[PDB]
């Protein structure tokens, strides 16, 4: 059920800022190269492709900060306990991205294919190699795993 | 695994075994037909992340390019066959709305029409366009997309 | 200045139906494998990429039948003497297609990559291998030529 | 025949570094917001879509530094007097980019959609909004002009 969200170009992973097992609400999601249980994710299916990206350790899920239905470019991604249909994402493992219900994608802030550790993540409509993500085994960061099962 | 219909997106016709038998013979052609019934239900058996077997639910037989070659050429017919091996691996791309073979070609209606008539055969072809799009829907509601990977 | 409009997948060319030096107004544009002076074309630049696709022998130009600004899918292509901005096209020699001012493309009617002789042409929004065209020398149908100079 | 090479996302233009009427061989090509006669370009057609990107004031043309047929990502763009088929580019005014004979594109170094003045340019194969260019009138930087005539 658990997987790592790996920035495709850099090999860094999605983390709660601070890497806590229980991040506070509205904790920013960053990219970091470390692997540990506090950066594992799960995907709770809600409606076919749509569901919640769940931080495994805490159970909080990925939100655009503020929870708007149509967040603008550069809206920061955070973890928050609330469940609602503005926190709906799809894990596009064919095109290798993470898309929000309103159509923008998870990006590293600043759009780099080699973002340093602690780089924030934001929503943005653009499509390029720096917004690509693959979903891999916690025991083997190079083995893709099916997030939907 | 979830049961679903394979619906040609532009026309609304569905993937069927030729003749619509509950136990198609090996190498029975896969065709498009407008009817819905239990003998055109499919399932998807995951083998390796995105890759798996497109399984005819009534018979247990799975989708093959005729002849089972690793890299089948354009116009290779799709058929049902009991054998399981890695040349019968497909992925159900429900984001781009197609069915892609392990070697990179897609399931097409033979002739590539967006309105193929009943009994039109299906073939492998590398082209991507409107006429090779498929969506995966509920046997109870042909307009409701369902998740085939669980 | 003169070039052939070659259906990229089949090698057939754009012709006035009947192959006449002076096609009547609203004569259909068809695909035919023959080469001769009555299927030569020119391009009259009007505004950067936009211009008139001119039948060389007659001076008539390519119109969507009826001259509408936003012709629907399957609108037939014809030759007509009139000049106006609803007959504006662009010769996209990078993506290999012919695009109308309102954004649809010249297609073989029926969308075949191997259309028979006398197949009509129509406007259609779809993009695929059967709507591709390249622009070649009247003396060598495999030598691309610049239509904008 | 003369035009400005405008970075589409930022509005900055291609310049010879230092802005000289006679840049020395292997002078870097940079982006800068100024307009003046020493950043005007022309395009000398050689083979259909392929030609030389000519600095109007000096007559030198755009090269990948070193003039190799298949330059790698991050090869700097410069001006050089020599004319040969490794300095062949095409001005894709449909997809809005500048492509080299071997298939890579002119990029701002660093791939920003808002590169600051003096940012160098390099070859890179990636396609995204930061490598888009449009070609405009020296008298009106928003009016696209046909570079091929
Ligand atoms: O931001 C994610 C990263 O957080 C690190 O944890 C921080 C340590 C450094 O280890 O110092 C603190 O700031 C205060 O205790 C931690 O929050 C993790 O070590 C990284 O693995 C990573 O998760
Ligand atoms: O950050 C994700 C969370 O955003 C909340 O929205 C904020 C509310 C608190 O409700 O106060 C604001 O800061 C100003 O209106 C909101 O942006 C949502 O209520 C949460 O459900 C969650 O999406
Ligand atoms: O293949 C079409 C698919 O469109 C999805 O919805 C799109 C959203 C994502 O929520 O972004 C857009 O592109 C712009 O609003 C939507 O069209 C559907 O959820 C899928 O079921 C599917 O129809
Ligand atoms: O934050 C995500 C976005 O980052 C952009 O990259 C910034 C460029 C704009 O190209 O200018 C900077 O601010 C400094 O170079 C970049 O950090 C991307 O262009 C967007 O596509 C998007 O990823
Ligand atoms: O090819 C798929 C279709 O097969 C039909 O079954 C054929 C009937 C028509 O009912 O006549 C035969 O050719 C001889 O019995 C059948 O094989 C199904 O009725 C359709 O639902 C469809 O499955
Ligand atoms: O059509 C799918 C099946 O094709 C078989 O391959 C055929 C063999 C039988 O082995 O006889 C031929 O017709 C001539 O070599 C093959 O095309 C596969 O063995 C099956 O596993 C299956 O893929
Ligand atoms: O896009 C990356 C993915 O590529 C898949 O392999 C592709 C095969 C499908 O097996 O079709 C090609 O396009 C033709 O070569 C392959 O690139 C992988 O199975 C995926 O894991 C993934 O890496
Ligand atoms: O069989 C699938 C393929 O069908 C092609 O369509 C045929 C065209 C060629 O375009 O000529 C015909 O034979 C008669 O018009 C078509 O049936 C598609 O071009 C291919 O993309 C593919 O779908
Ligand atoms: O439709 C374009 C084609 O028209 C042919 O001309 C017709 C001849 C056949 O030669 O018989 C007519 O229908 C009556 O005279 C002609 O209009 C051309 O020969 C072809 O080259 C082609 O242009
Ligand atoms: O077919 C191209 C031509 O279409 C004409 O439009 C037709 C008018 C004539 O004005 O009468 C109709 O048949 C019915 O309204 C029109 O479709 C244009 O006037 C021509 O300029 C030309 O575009
Ligand atoms: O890529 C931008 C270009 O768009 C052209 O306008 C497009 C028309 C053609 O007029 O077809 C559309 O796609 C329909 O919406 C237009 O966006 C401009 O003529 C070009 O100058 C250029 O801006
Ligand atoms: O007329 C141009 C259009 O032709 C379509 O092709 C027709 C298909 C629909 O797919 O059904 C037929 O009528 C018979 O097979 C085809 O002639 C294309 O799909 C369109 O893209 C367009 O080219
Ligand atoms: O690099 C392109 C820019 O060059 C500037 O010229 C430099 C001036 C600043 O005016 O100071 C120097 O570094 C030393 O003389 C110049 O090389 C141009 O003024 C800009 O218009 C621009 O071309
Ligand atoms: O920078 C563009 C120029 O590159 C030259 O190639 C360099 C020669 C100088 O002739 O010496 C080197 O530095 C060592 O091999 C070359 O990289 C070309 O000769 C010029 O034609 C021009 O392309
Ligand atoms: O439509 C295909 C075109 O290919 C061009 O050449 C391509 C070059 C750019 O020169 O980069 C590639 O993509 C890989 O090297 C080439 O295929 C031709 O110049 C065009 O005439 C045209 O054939
Ligand atoms: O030099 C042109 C290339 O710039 C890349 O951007 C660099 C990113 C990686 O995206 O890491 C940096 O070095 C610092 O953030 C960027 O300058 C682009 O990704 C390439 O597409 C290309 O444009
Ligand atoms: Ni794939």
């Amino acid at each position: 059920t658990t997987f790592l969200i790996k920035h495709k170009a850099s090999g860094k992973f999605l983390h709660p800022k601070g890497g806590s097992s229980n991040p506070a609400n509205d904790t920013n999601l960053v990219l970091h190269s470390d692997i540990h249980e506090r950066m594992y994710f799960q995907f709770d299916v809600v409606d076919e492709r749509w569901g919640y990206i769940k931080h495994a350790a805490s159970g909080k899920i990925v939100h655009p900060l503020g929870g708007k239905a149509d967040p603008p470019n550069e809206t920061k991604l955070v973890l928050h306990q609330d469940r609602h249909d503005r926190a709906l994402f799809a894990m596009d493992f064919f095109n290798d991205n993470i898309i929000h219900k309103a159509g923008k994608y998870i990006h590293p802030k600043g759009g780099s294919t080699n973002p340093p550790n602690e780089t924030l993540t934001v929503m943005h409509g653009d499509k390029h190699k720096a917004m690509e993500f693959i979903f891999v085994s916690p025991k083997d960061k190079d083995k893709r795993v099916l997030v939907y099962v």
